[PDB]
């Protein structure tokens, strides 16, 4: 029993136009070949799918049930092919990495240069993290490795975790080219504050010391790049990850404007669920565990 | 793009066992032929599906996802062909009717008696109704005619409806020796009650007059025949459709016990979705519309 | 902390009509009392959900999101109450039994009488089986005990199975008033055949001996009672389970017309998934395992 | 009917430990009050949820299903109040904008600069977009305005759309110390290609001219910032939006390669669903409409 998918396309076209020669024209085949292909499909399915003796063409009951069967099969084929489009383009050494945007922009570039040129050289497919379903996508195999921040669920079994680094959220403000912060915590009035979502990881970090500082929330966002840009535009102060403002701190575009008690520790991890990955995935995991 | 399902079976076998020779022998094909069929599948889907650099042979990421796709496709093809195998054995005059058990056993016998001989004498295929999916089957063409009770969606467009009949749910109890009902409502206290599912149509009917009579529920079922059998076994009282207890009422086996306020009206219908059915189908529908 | 669902409905009505007094009238509550209920809801969720200083009443952003939250919670409450409606009406000793129609009508009355020898009678809720999802329904807990026929999946772990009885499908025909097979197999000519679906269990059993007999299918049904009725109406022959035609065989209205090799064995089982049921469930299971 | 969520907490704790003394103290309540709250939940649902006649405590069937219902309700309550926790800290002039990362970083700063002082000065809450549920966010009221690219669903009714701008995806390569592009299309061999997801909008744009250039995909990302960084790190060429590489183009860092036909047009939009937003939302929308 062998069903050829373009027979399913043949039958669906014939179902909508109800004429053998016109359906043959729509599918760029001659009428005898289209008729023979419909007959081959009928032989494989084991039923007369079409009443060939009446014009316009009518569907048999079996034809009517196999019409929905064929539509389902066609759509399933199309979906399955779309699911592997990206992966197939990159090859057998593709590694699906879900990652937080700042984590990705910080970590992937240095990983990319440590790869050797051989037959199992990984090819990265990095997608921004889905905050709500990252754990479920990790279990289901939608991605091989997750670059995320400290999470009490992903850090524990049945998942494997690896601490990449522990840094700090630093409260920063912009400077004049003389190099001096435009905002401070020394005044009596609150300072314009560019905040994270209070329920996000970094927002939960800032809430610990919120009572130690007078802040006026003027802008909220989950994207640390957004808070960084708004700090650079003199709009306010923000707690930014140290790894995101290294050039800005080496230059004098930005400055830490707090005491050491305001600098808040954060950690980020690589997470996985499969006990054994393909060779490229294991190489990516190994390189992540030893980010020099 | 033309995918042949036997390639999907080849790939599933090659994914379970894990080298080409054993999978080829399991598929009753030559080794070069099996290799060519796997490579044809890969060329059609546009993805390397197996990494041939490792024994045992493992799936590429694309291969891992497409294995799920192939399993789904093969199972769907087999299901469609078996569903068609049942239907094709019956002639092109098969009419697929989904019916509630009570209505099937009450209406299909006389319907069968009304079938004259001819080129389009209907052959009935009567299946037990599942209202959660019978409406979808009606829309997709899996069944032609639905024999069901009053439904606010099926009675309206885009569906066509015909009121077959209007009868009454009669609260009945088994009779004693030669006449009188064993249970009654004027008598003292609540009575043993054989009830329908409170979500079902007939149960929703009984809930209208629930507050008028003292009942203690002792048995629940969605099948009128179950309640009727348990009534005949002198277990309690039940509201039964009038058409299911005709002989048992003519004979002194059962009796109605309530006041006329307790007899609850019910209606049942034939429903369809296709504006034009095959001759056997329109014949069955016509016979249903004139069941009088 | 403690949200009261009546506050959720208060807020939904207020969001529709955008007026406190009208929303209070719709809620059968005093106007100051309704304002106080909304204020308590706002104090519990920790945000002003409504701007009270404007006509018409506008929703704050927090009110906009909590409208979705309240609709979700209210619909979830209604679903959770409807899911336990039937179970609550019958009590904590309710036993949810999914069963094949014939098996339920044959077995449940005898079980029901067994409840009377040995005091305290458990309460049954018997619903017809859906073999397509009965396995999943048993896993999820939608039913406690399944009464079904021999199934290669349900008979094995992780499910517990008990064979209730082994019976035969008997090929039977209607008999004249004197008593004689109207149809038979001695004629070299075909017989009107009332069949199951060939993919169903009993149909798959008839398929084993199909080649030994000359049959022409004139009617198909998944309901044994349907085939039995059409047999009694002298419409054709059918393979019926012996437990469903014992009185008809005894009253000689129906008769076995096949060779002993045409009588096909079938088995029916009680299945379960939970290792421990509630006491009533274990009692019903014990009585099913005995039924001897 | 009034269900108090603290009763659901009572029931969940009681289910987890099955000890009344321990559950009552785990809820910091006196024992009689805890039992009364359990009984109030049972009277409100109209079902005995726990069986105290047995010890260790176990649930009635109704209680077993209502445990899942209670867990669901509690998690939804906590999640909705957490969703409101971020908004309530902000004022009633908060505008919830979902946006693609690059569009947010490109458009939100100038919008922030346009905000004059007044009673309804907007406070932006910008969250990264997930388009497959973006439309649901807009419809239900969780999102006021959507900053996304051309979408055939969001551009039409029932949504309001506004074209912000039309730009180009430019194929760009990093260039050396002298100022010559490291990669070009007059080179030997295919060039290393940093690509988008083939299903994404921008990847769907690149598929247009795929065959006009020899490309080898060595990296895939849904984030333009990632492709931009890897281009700047001399890893390959990429199609980048003009608005994201303006400084790099003006400076030496990056150069446009290829013929004029390789530049692909892209459009981005502001979408909304509510016909009338709060004054701050309408201000944000007007500013978006006048960004030109």
């Amino acid at each position: 029993m062998n069903v050829e998918s373009k027979w399913l396309e043949d039958f669906l076209v014939l179902a909508k136009v109800k004429n053998f020669s016109q359906a043959a024209e729509l599918r760029n085949v001659t009428q005898p070949a289209f008729s023979r292909r419909i007959r081959l499909l009928e032989d494989t399915v084991g039923a007369e799918l079409v009443d060939r003796k009446s014009k316009p063409i009518e569907l048999t009951p079996s034809g009517k049930l196999f019409r929905i069967t064929a539509r389902t099969l066609v759509n399933q084929i199309e979906a399955g092919i779309s699911q592997i489009s990206d992966l197939s383009q990159l090859g057998g050494n593709v590694v699906q990495v879900a990652a937080a945007h700042s984590l990705a922009t910080s970590l992937i570039p240095k990983m990319q240069q440590a790869f050797d040129e051989g037959d199992y050289k990984p090819i990265l497919s990095v997608e921004a993290i889905d905050v709500d379903e990252a754990t479920k996508e990790l279990r289901e195999g939608a991605c091989d490795i997750l670059l995320a921040f400290d999470d009490d669920i992903l850090r524990l079994p049945p998942y494997q975790s690896q601490l990449i680094a522990k840094t700090e959220l630093l409260p920063v403000s912009a400077c004049d080219e003389m190099g001096k912060p435009i905002y401070d915590f020394i005044s009596q009035g609150a300072v314009p504050w560019l905040t994270y979502s209070s329920t996000s990881y970094m927002g939960r970090q800032v809430e610990i010391i919120r009572e130690q500082v007078a802040l006026t929330p003027i802008f909220s966002s989950s994207m640390t790049d957004m808070l960084k840009i708004l700090v650079l535009n003199k709009q306010g102060i923000a707690w930014l990850p140290a790894y995101s403002i290294q050039e800005e701190l080496a230059q004098k575009k930005v400055a830490i404007i707090g005491e050491q008690s305001l600098r808040l520790p954060i950690e980020y991890y690589a997470y996985r669920y499969q006990a054994r990955l393909h060779p490229a995935g294991e190489k990516v995991w190994s390189i992540l565990c030893n980010l020099d």
